[PDB]
């Protein structure tokens, strides 16, 4: 006690339900390894997040080479060595620093982040990582007469790096280029890198950090590494509690075995958070149900694999790393009109619950798992998602294609639903179709 009050208000910006108070399934976790890392006690996240009174209870009788993660990548980068489709691009926009001053930035942040600093080898047992110096990776600086000049430059550059073969045996993972408008206050950064060595959060942690240091700051030093992270995971890995998680799993899994971006309507989004509350699950717990729904009646099955992206970032010193540490891990949806709406999401946000406390379980686990069963794999085809001083903004431009036939990625700016599916199964007009039938469904469901 006096530390879970320290922690809530932390993650909440105020004292101490959870999700009542403001909170999601992400904050919940990192609320949890919070209290791990002080009080050394792991209180499950299904038995919290299924009040501070209950959390307090909890605690109490609580006892005192290259990732998975990367791996997936860099291999299926090595079966299609022409296919750019794991090129990430980042526009970052930056206003109220010198040029001079940004790059002396970036090159601190790339000393500082290992993964964009390193060449991959194939190897015997797994690639093997070697870094390079930080002068390694290319930095060019372009002076442009003005704004318009500056969006033709970035324009060229997004064409560029898109179009790009990273040579992810000799070179750095990671190219920069700067553009700074000349009168103007305003500079851009295109960050081009490839996927094996960044995700999402990376993003978000290398612009706060950028930010950071553009305001005349300093960074702590980094409690991990890449390195590190993956040395842990083949420690879990050899010791059998990955595959313990993953063998349970494979039982509910075993009889299974173009882009258009809209915001979700206001009175969508208040349906959706209602009947989260009404039934202590996330949002993104209805917004789950609502898509499964809608995807099973359409392909015509009682049953669907939905996987889920989850960032991966169990521990706590794993939250201010640069590299993937992204996983996708299967949910079984059953379609049981038998059963109540809320009954039916309360299974949902427990079994979504369930993925988040074991994200640490690499998809590889699963699928061998599953294999050890007597099927052929896990064939995931549709999944789900959610995303004073000098101004930093940073988005990715979307990578064109798709890997699974269709997926759904909430983003939290109201609400923005972006689908993406293979043109070939799902084309613009039938993605159309299924946002509307899938907004209808969450009204009914309410
Ligand atoms: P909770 O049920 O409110 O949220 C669900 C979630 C924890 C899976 C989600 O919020 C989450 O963890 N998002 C992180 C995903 C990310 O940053 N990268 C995925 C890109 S492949």
């Amino acid at each position: 006690e006096q530390a879970l009050h320290q922690a809530w208000q932390a993650q909440l910006g105020a004292p101490p339900g959870f999700y009542a108070a403001g909170g999601d399934s992400l904050r919940a976790v990192h609320l949890l390894a919070t209290l791990r890392q002080r009080l050394s006690r792991r209180v499950p996240l299904q038995a919290f997040a299924g009040t501070p009174e209950a959390l307090l209870e909890l605690l109490r009788q609580a006892a005192p080479g290259l990732s998975l993660a990367e791996r997936r990548l860099w291999v299926a980068q090595q079966l299609a060595p022409e296919d750019t489709s794991y090129n990430l691009l980042a526009h970052l926009r930056i206003v109220g620093a010198t040029a001079d001053a940004i790059e002396q930035a970036l090159r601190q942040l790339l000393e500082r982040h290992v993964a964009l600093r390193r060449r991959v080898e194939t190897g015997v047992d797994g690639p093997q990582p070697h870094a390079l110096a930080a002068h390694a990776v290319p930095l060019q600086r372009l002076l442009a007469s003005d704004a318009v000049h500056a969006e033709r430059l970035l324009e060229d550059g997004v064409r560029r790096e898109g179009a790009r073969v990273f040579d992810l045996a000799h070179e750095a993972p990671a190219r920069l280029l700067l553009v700074v408008t000349r009168d103007s206050a305003r500079a851009d950064l295109l960050l081009s890198v490839h996927h094996y060595a960044f995700d999402d959060v990376s993003l978000a942690v290398f612009a706060a950090e950028l930010k950071t240091l553009l305001d005349g700051g300093r960074l702590g030093v980094l409690a991990s590494t890449p390195e590190q992270v993956a040395a842990r995971e083949r420690a879990a890995l050899a010791s059998g509690r990955l595959d313990r998680v993953a063998e349970r799993w494979a039982e509910r899994l075993l009889p299974l075995a173009q882009r258009l971006a809209l915001p979700v309507s206001a009175a969508v989004h208040a349906a959706c958070r209602a009947l989260a509350e009404r039934t202590s699950v996330s949002p993104f717990s209805a917004a789950l149900q609502a898509f499964a729904e809608v995807l099973g009646a359409e392909l015509g099955v009682d049953d669907l694999l939905v996987g889920v992206a989850l960032a991966g970032r169990s521990r706590l010193e794993m939250q201010g790393l640069v590299g993937c540490f992204v996983n996708l891990l299967p949910l079984a949806v059953g379609l049981r009109p038998e059963q109540s709406v809320e009954w039916r999401l309360r299974q949902v946000g427990h079994d979504l619950l369930e993925l988040l406390e074991h994200q640490d379980v690499p998809l590889e686990c699963v699928t061998q798992a599953l294999r050890q069963r007597g099927a052929s794999g896990l064939p995931i085809r549709i999944a789900c998602g959610a995303h004073a001083g000098v101004r930093v903004e940073a988005d990715f431009i979307p990578v064109p294609g798709a890997r699974l036939d269709l997926t759904l990625w909430l983003e939290d700016q109201g609400w923005l639903a972006v689908w993406t599916g293979v043109s070939a199964i799902f084309d613009l007009h039938r993605i159309e179709r299924l946002h509307q039938a899938w907004e209808r469904r969450l009204l009914a469901n309410a």
